[PDB]
């Protein structure tokens, strides 16, 4: 059907834009699954074959393949791609590097301060990319079966500028991302500190008192014995025995943590192995091998079936019986492969397979291991320095990660190690993190690196508390996006050119992205201007009307604009007609919220579908009529916000309402915003009064712009121009 | 020297002076071709302006009205009339803001800050329009000078400056469309009245004369060498001048010492974007600020 | 093949050639080398290199004038108007270059791809191509057209049916864009039915614009085969004809001309170009043709254009080039009066210098003497001849040191460091005398250029 043999090579047409090419010298072609590819059962498409004595030609509706026989070389195997847009070079050569690729992720995090060299993905501005299947053969149960018979295997993606379809077909080829649990979408706390049980409980109670919600408690390697290891054994980083000096009753500690409704994870360091001093060591000794005369059994070889069974039943077993939910695998090693397979990949695969018995749709913490790692969330990065350059780089890295299917990155919120202190840097970093896939605050072993909100002054502390509350307010939206991603394969964080691929400005703004399908985020990653007391960012607005998510400031159609925000504010925008669901009680810990606020931005029709574990709520906004319907019976109450004014509060059941007679406008007006902006600027008073009086007196917009064009300070010019453009 | 002479042409007395040095000659042919041609053109314009100057002279001797007046003589109750020192009124019809600073090498254009009172103003030479009360930075090449006339102004000019005549044999009347216009040309033994009411232009003479009259409405010639006092209707003619945004923008971008891709991008985007606000927003993002100001002046003229 | 130490090694890495001019596959010899041990006798080394690899053929006289080239959508009447404007302004021209817009570009069928390849006249812009070429020849201009063979002879071409009868008829419904320049029959069809009617219309020579990354099919670079066979074919149209192509390694000097292009419009490119042109003689490539005015990118500067053109007038080939932009015109009347007059004067001087250039051409073809030579060809034993990169000898009578730096605004004059060997030298234009061996910083206005001739 869609299989073609020619010379020593085979060609498969998986779809009209994806083509598999196999070359094997011996003569047998691979058929079983690999580390990367998990399924090849696609549909059937139309294609043509032209056969000569020594050459073959493949016709597809978008790609034209030429093979001249023999070994693969840019002279023998090559292709042409036909797309509506034009390009300087539209011909793909084997082995020849092509330009225009939009990049992907990196295996190891290696940036010194700012940008790092990224690896290629499956998206290109030219329209084609090549993914090499360099992995190792996988069995039908999930075991390595050695090297593949095929010498080389390639997958040509020729989707042009339809990136969403390319991502969907990539997920079809390699397997969809599994669902994440709800608790993973809250705030994570992690500090590398020598915590005691009572001190940890006191810290949690302090967090509760300060009105900061948390979902996951992360306990680092100090949970086990470190300095009590005998002299014979080496690094005490590996440990599976509770430190009874710090944790007299681990069971009661975990019970208290669950009583506060927190999910508990522990750091694991399997690199050394199961030594003889471990409390569960005797049991493992009965399973793997008893010591001959006087020895130990730290045989960390994750290839053996029996070792994996003992490690998943007798080492992790009692700890998970105490109440540990999931495991943080911190394997900081340089790929010490024993059987030609990276041990981190095997750890991730088998640990994620094992974690499913503890909870439904469980997760792990581990590191990226190349294509195909998206099936085992989550993957964290860490190892970033605490500087403005890292904050500048991170949004671009997170948004570009979607080009290779890795959509659940978990960065270190606060930075990791080295760096310099700046409270504003921390606040900006956290503002970015709240609108990131995973919000995990991390601190190291230093009294100067605490990320607690009360460690700063009043303004910074209040801003951090507000944003931490907003993260838990946004949980239903994140969970619905999670379900959509697991079902259809839609990334939560997307680059601008996923929605606007035909426009050049969508490629000129790296740190701007789409958060879900309703909000557009452009974080501020530069230090505040001391004169204006405001940071700035360059934002591109596509066609239509956009409103600031927090203040309601209006923005017009396609335009590039420099916007200014104070350190306590963030640029987040929603277009007219957007519908946002929010939790009304973020502080309360409920598996499903008891009441939901619907925020509606007037201007056009709107549509949202809130997906839950066992429910589906439909929200329509058509012709000024807002309708909420439910698939199943529920006791949830609904509150409606139209612009900024409350419409109905704690309304019960599915309903409909008319909003034609209400006030479409928000609370934003030009005069108050102008006064606030002039009030915090460090300029002369006479200048402030002159600007305020003249901008109040002049009526025409053109003459207002002409008046502000004469000012000698240019950042003030830009701020006033943004204000005038909003109020046109 | 060129800027100094441009100021001098629109001054009370134009007297070129040189000292005992072969390096201080003020002759036009002592410079390169461009400077020499500009000097010759302005020296001819000075003699073209003689009837206007003589009428202002007679008015000054009769009633006591200064030929060159500060801005606050006509607009005494407005603060901006006290904040522009080098801007003045030349006679009763023209406003002059000479450029007295060195050219910007990047733009190849000098600049000056000009305050425009209420009404519509046109550049005396190019016809570029300017709106009501506004402060604007305007840019001119070394061969151009900022001189403005408000809508309805009537200017008499000598048609043959090279010919030396005690009284000109023919006079050109330049009319700026937009409002009613008034002028009274005083001579040694004559008085010519020029009216522009409701689109009707009338020239009358107190005494008999053989002078011919040519009419310029905007930039287009209306009637050439008309004889005797007459009346004419200008309602159906073209009020607009020859100035348009596209040619001026191309000329300004053509002489700037910037990268070519920037020039093509600016030209294409300003041709493509329709709304004025979004054009100003597009030019606000440019990193070079003097180019920003020049483009803003062009956009404000073409609003 | 030149060295201050005295020896160099040239590696024969090419492919075996037959007695008729066809590739015969890889050589039996594993490695082949040529050791040149001429010391500091560079002229003799160049003569022996030309003896070994073949002398450079003569160039026609019209190639030594001014070339005009603009990537614009010209119409026949507009092109004739531009030529008449050039005549009115007293600017002589020798060659008219018509870029790729001479053929169909935007009216290619949607099926076919890049319409860069074309062999059909655009009748909307050129209703009567024969009459247009006749008018151009009536103004005594040699005409060349841009050619893009990369795609091939598609079915929509006007001469496509004829080629279809020669190479292969379409089976049921196909085309014949089989651009494989190795087959004898394909080359015959391309040189008889494709270029044939156009050369009958009056096209003199062909501009081969092959912008590809050496996609070799039989182990031979296609550009070399194109140059060889195109130059062999151009000889029937005119006696000692030429082509426009690109450099293809040692041995390309037998097929003039080769252009460079792709230079940015900046002062650094002007600083580099004289050294590149003079150093090209060390490998036998003595007929470079640079893009006069720059090619792409860069910033505007009228002084940069004037200096660049002043260098170009005293270069092997003077070819003014402009791109698809209304801001990149190289016409003299696009500038102010002083720059325009200087450009007109230098363009007239280029045609004044034609007999000297033709005599140097004949000398180069006969004995093998480069027109543009480095200083150390005539003064090999003096250190200063190795310390002045942009100074060279133009023919055998003149020494040129172009100014490649921006003018000093205080003095209103640019400057250049010039080394004068023993004897008396005079400025070619003003007659200012200069004494014997000395290093001197000389200053010239933007309308003047440093060119020197020794006494006698």
């Amino acid at each position: 059907n869609n299989i073609i043999k020619f010379d020593k090579a085979r060609f498969t047409v998986l779809t009209e834009h994806l083509i598999r090419i196999e070359y094997s010298e011996t003569g047998e072609f691979e058929e079983r699954m690999t580390q990367m590819v998990q399924n090849r059962e696609f549909s059937e498409v139309n294609f043509d074959i032209i056969e000569k004595e020594e050459t073959i030609e493949i016709i597809t509706s978008t790609v034209h393949l030429y093979y001249n026989g023999g070994e693969f070389t840019n002279a023998s195997l090559f292709a042409d791609v036909k797309f509506n847009f034009s390009v300087y070079s539209n011909r793909w050569y084997f082995g020849e590097k092509s330009d225009g690729n939009l990049k992907g992720t990196t295996r190891t995090l290696d940036m010194i301060d700012g940008e790092c060299p990224l690896e290629d993905g499956i998206m290109s501005k030219n329209g084609f990319a090549v993914l090499a299947d360099k992995g190792k053969v996988l069995t039908e149960v999930g075991d390595i079966a050695g090297n593949s018979v095929s010498t080389i295997d390639l997958y040509l993606f020729a989707y042009g500028r339809d990136y969403r379809q390319a991502l969907k077909d990539f997920y079809q080829l390699t397997g969809n991302t599994p669902k994440l649990p709800r608790f993973a979408l809250g705030n994570w706390w992690s500090r590398y500190y020598d915590y005691s049980d009572k001190s940890y409980l006191a810290l949690m109670d302090k967090f509760t008192d300060k009105k900061v919600p948390l979902s996951v408690s992360v306990i680092d390697m100090d949970w086990h014995k470190v300095s009590e290891v005998p002299s014979r054994f080496g690094s005490g980083w590996t440990g599976y025995s509770w430190n009874k000096k710090l944790f007299p009753n681990p069971e009661n500690f975990i019970d208290e943590l669950h009583q506060r409704k927190l999910k508990v994870t522990l750091n694991d360091h399997p690199a050394d192995g199961i030594r003889a001093f471990e409390d569960p060591y005797p049991q493992v000794a009965q399973t793997l091998d008893l010591n001959t005369e006087l020895e130990e059994a730290a045989k960390f070889d994750f290839d053996n079936l029996k070792f994996r069974k003992a490690y998943f039943e007798e080492v992790h077993g009692p700890l998970e019986k105490e109440g540990v939910d999931f495991w943080w695998i911190d394997w900081q090693q340089g790929a010490i492969s024993k059987s030609g397979v990276d041990p981190l990949w095997l750890l991730n695969h088998y640990q994620y397979q094992n974690a499913q018995k503890k909870h439904k749709n469980n997760i792990i913490l581990s590191r990226y291991a190349g294509p195909g790692s998206h099936r085992y969330p989550l993957g964290f990065s860490g190892d970033s320095v605490i500087s403005w350059a890292s904050l500048d780089f991170q949004p671009y890295f997170t948004s570009t990660a979607s080009n290779i299917g890795y959509t659940w990155w978990s960065h270190d919120i606060g930075g990791h190690m080295q760096g310099y202190k700046d409270a504003e840097l921390s606040l900006r970093w956290l503002q970015f993190g709240v609108f990131s896939p995973i919000n995990r605050l991390h601190s190291s072993k230093s009294e100067f690196t605490s990320k607690e909100p009360w460690h700063f002054d009043a303004v910074i502390e209040q801003s951090m508390i507000d944003f931490l509350q907003l993260r838990h307010q946004l949980i239903p939206y994140l969970y619905s996006a999670n379900l959509i991603t697991a079902s259809e394969g839609r990334a939560l964080v997307e680059p601008l050119y996923y929605e606007y691929p035909m426009e050049e400005e969508a490629y000129q703004h790296r740190n701007q992205y789409l958060f879900g399908e309703q909000l557009m985020v452009a974080p501020i990653t530069e230090k505040m201007n001391s004169l204006l007391q405001m940071g700035s960012v360059e934002v591109w607005f596509p066609e239509g009307t956009w409103y600031d998510f927090f203040s309601g400031q209006p923005y017009d159609g396609k335009v590039s604009l420099k916007v200014y925000r104070e350190i306590t504010e963030m640029p987040v925008f929603a277009k007219a007609g957007a519908i946002i669901p929010l939790d009304k009680n973020p502080l309360k810990k409920e598996e499903i919220p008891s009441e939901i606020i619907w925020k509606i931005f007037p201007g056009a029709d709107g549509e949202y579908l809130l997906l839950e574990e066992d429910n589906e709520t439909k929200a329509e906004f058509v012709n000024g009529i807002f309708t909420v319907t439910s698939k199943k019976e529920s006791s949830r109450k609904h509150t409606i916000i139209y612009g900024e004014h409350e419409i109905v509060s704690a309304k019960r059941g599915e309903f409909s309402i008319d909003l034609n007679g209400k006030e479409e406008n928000f609370d934003w007006n030009f005069s108050t915003a102008l006064f606030r902006r002039l009030d915090i600027a460090e300029i002369s008073y006479e200048q402030k009064d002159e600007i305020l009086q003249q901008l109040s007196l002049i009526e025409e917009h053109e003459k207002q712009v002409a008046f502000i064009k004469t000012n000698e300070n240019q950042e003030l010019q830009n701020s006033l121009f943004e204000l005038l453009y909003s109020g046109k």
